[PDB]
């Protein structure tokens, strides 16, 4: 009944052989196996993994069901989308190494059998899979809703999750409306503090001697374009011509008349051959699309600089077809906001693609830069293992455990008008902690944080609790499902729950382990 760390992948390989659909994830795990095993042993030596209850975990890969009809396994080796399979691979591996009892499903039949078998304590599922869960189980699916952890790359904001409020606000999207605790949504990058950051591991294969003699390994004038689809290259000729002035321009593109004649195409590469190419490459070139993928972090892990297209105005539902109907109003300041804000120079140059001088200076700067391979701790094997272990042991929506994060981590901030709780926490080098809103939502609570309510009313709005400092009037939350880090009050101040984070591990407060 106690979890024991696993240091051998034989049982896992055996589980993943039972579906052809898993082939790409099995090959990824096999390439990263030595790094994973080093990591679970290191975590267990540093940090108490003893006396954890072994959980029966349902892992339902909705994106791999026939019923979903996505053909993601079918395109996995021919340049189709891999972001979601990267994350699923690293989640399954983490659960397995931590010694949990994983039951993998990629069919309605398996979903129903596993849930039928009882004893399920935890459910990892995607958005397509969640619809299938509700349909397969029927009305008692809600009996399990607190055990759901919903892999949702781009995030779901409270205003979209609340079905009745989303309708009241005229949101016409099919997405959202699950009425979950929004911390139950597991994102690819830590961009949505209303949600939990799951992430993944950045694959690299530089041994200690590679990292040291990286200046001698790298072709100093080799650039590689990020963009495995020809359409991504539309209207990039002037940009690429500026880079071609200084560097060879390599590509990994399928099929192409958006691609200048001078570009050295390798076509779609296997994982190992891509990694070898990144090891050789000085500059990884963003075209603007796709948004918030793993590929740039792979380049940075291999000592490549990332040229990150800046978006002014920021891209969102208000101006970008891709974002219309997504259950979020979040704006992207660049192709890879994580790379921009949490890594930055010298590894990431965030440049206006249109500004020829800024692009030319970035390329010339990057050529003159010393290579330092870098991975943020949260995207290492040991980082992800620490994060998902903390979530499994500590994160409880079923009212069975102590409060987490602990109240001790609460730092109240007042957001100005036009400023969200996400923004005011961030610019204090903190992060919004939506589990703390419940402590900021009445007169006697506001006194503790030096806010004085002469008058107060209740509103069912994402923008409250709010404070008019001019009138000393407080608006409190009437619908607890509408507590939201996202959203700026145009008139009043927001009362905002912030927490600290372990540096390089934003998911976790300093006292959260
Ligand atoms: O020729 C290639 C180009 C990319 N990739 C991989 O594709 C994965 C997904 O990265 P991307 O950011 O392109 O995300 P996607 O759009 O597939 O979700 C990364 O692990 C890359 O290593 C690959 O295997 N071969
Ligand atoms: C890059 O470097 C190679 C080898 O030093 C050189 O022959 C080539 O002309 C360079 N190409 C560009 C576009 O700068």
């Amino acid at each position: 009944s106690l979890a024991e760390i696993r240091t051998d992948f034989n049982i896992l390989y055996s589980m993943m052989k039972k579906h052809e659909e898993f082939r790409w994830m099995r090959l990824r795990i096999r390439r990263m196996a030595d790094a994973w095993i080093q990591a679970i042993k290191s975590l267990a030596e540093k940090q108490n993994l003893e006396k954890r209850k072994r959980k029966k975990v349902l892992v339902h890969l909705g994106l791999l069901t026939k019923e979903s009809g996505f053909k993601i396994a079918e395109t996995a080796f021919s340049g189709g989308p891999l972001g979601e399979l990267v994350q699923w691979s690293d989640l399954i591996t983490s659960l397995y190494l931590l010694g949990h009892d994983i039951r993998i499903s990629a069919s309605l039949a398996e979903l129903k059998e596993i849930m039928g078998g009882g004893g399920v304590e935890l459910i990892y599922i995607d958005i397509v899979g969640l619809a299938q869960f509700k349909k397969t189980l029927g009305p008692s699916w809600v009996h399990y809703q607190c055990m759901l952890r919903v892999l949702d790359s781009f995030g779901t904001e409270p205003e979209f999750n609340h079905a009745n409020y989303a309708q009241s606000k005229g949101h016409k999207t099919p997405w959202g409306k699950w009425n979950l605790n929004p911390q139950q949504f597991y994102t690819m990058f830590p961009h949505t503090p209303d949600n939990s950051f799951l992430g993944f591991v950045v694959e690299q294969h530089l041994n200690s001697s590679d990292i040291h003699h990286i200046n001698e390994i790298k072709r100093q004038n080799q650039s590689l374009v990020y963009g495995k689809v020809d359409s991504f290259w539309k209207n990039k000729k002037i940009y690429l011509d500026i880079i071609h002035t200084y560097m060879e321009v390599h590509a990994t593109v399928y099929g192409t008349k958006n691609i200048p004649s001078y570009v050295k195409n390798h076509g779609i590469l296997s994982g190992r051959d891509l990694q070898f190419l990144l090891r050789e490459t000085k500059l990884f070139v963003g075209l603007g699309f796709p948004y918030e993928g793993p590929a740039p972090l792979e380049a940075i892990a291999n000592g490549c600089a990332f040229l990150n297209p800046k978006f002014n105005p920021p891209k969102s539902s208000k101006n970008t077809d891709f974002f219309i109907g997504k259950p979020t109003l979040r704006e992207l300041t660049s192709q890879h906001p994580y790379a921009e804000v949490f890594i930055g120079r010298p590894h990431v140059w965030t440049v206006d693609l249109n500004n020829q001088e800024e692009v030319e200076d970035a390329v010339k700067a990057i050529l003159n830069q010393k290579i330092e391979p870098y991975m943020p701790y949260e995207f290492t094997c040991e980082g992800m293992l620490q994060r998902i272990n903390a979530f499994i042991e500590k994160q409880d929506f079923c009212h069975g455990q102590v409060m987490w994060p602990p109240l001790s981590a609460l730092q109240v901030k007042l957001a100005e008008p036009g400023q969200s709780c996400k923004q005011v926490c961030q610019e204090s080098q903190l992060i919004c902690e939506p589990s703390f809103f419940q402590h900021l939502n009445k007169d006697k609570d506001m006194l503790k944080y030096k806010v004085t309510c002469q008058s107060s009313e209740l509103a069912k709005d994402i923008l409250v609790p709010s404070f008019d400092p001019k009138n000393k009037h407080c608006v409190f939350q009437g619908d607890l499902l509408l507590f939201s880090c996202a959203g700026a009050h145009p008139r009043h101040q927001r009362v905002c729950p912030c927490r600290d984070f372990i540096k390089g591990q934003v998911a976790l407060c300093k006292d959260c382990l």
